[PDB]
Formats: C-alpha cells, sequence, structure tokens
C-alpha cells in the first residue's frame, strides 16, 4: 500500500478558498500532477484527463 502523493512544489501557491456549490469543476497542472481548484485560472483545462495527459504526472 503506497502512501506518497503529488502536491504543488515551491514557486506557486494553492487556493485557500473552496466552492463545491458549482455544477462543474476545474483541474490545472502545477509541476507534474493537476489538483482541484475553483476559478478561471487563465482558462487552462476543463477535464482531469487533459490536465494529466498534457503533463508528466
Amino acid at each position: 500500500g503506497d502512501k506518497e502523493e503529488c502536491t504543488v512544489p515551491i514557486g506557486w501557491s494553492e487556493p485557500v478558498k473552496g466552492l463545491c456549490k458549482a455544477r462543474f469543476t476545474r483541474y490545472y497542472c502545477m509541476g507534474n500532477c493537476c489538483k482541484v481548484y475553483e476559478g478561471c485560472y487563465t482558462g487552462g483545462y476543463s477535464r482531469m484527463g487533459e490536465c494529466a495527459r498534457n503533463c508528466p504526472g
């Protein structure tokens, strides 16, 4: 049972806010993986598959 994960590395800053009330969700690649965020962060990607396949994670 592996216990490691991937998180935003030094340079960027994750959103302290959250809003699960929306009828959609957005996912953006930081270094390797793409965490869940709630805003129009320069458009980016609209599928978890896209933010994964366009990145090394």
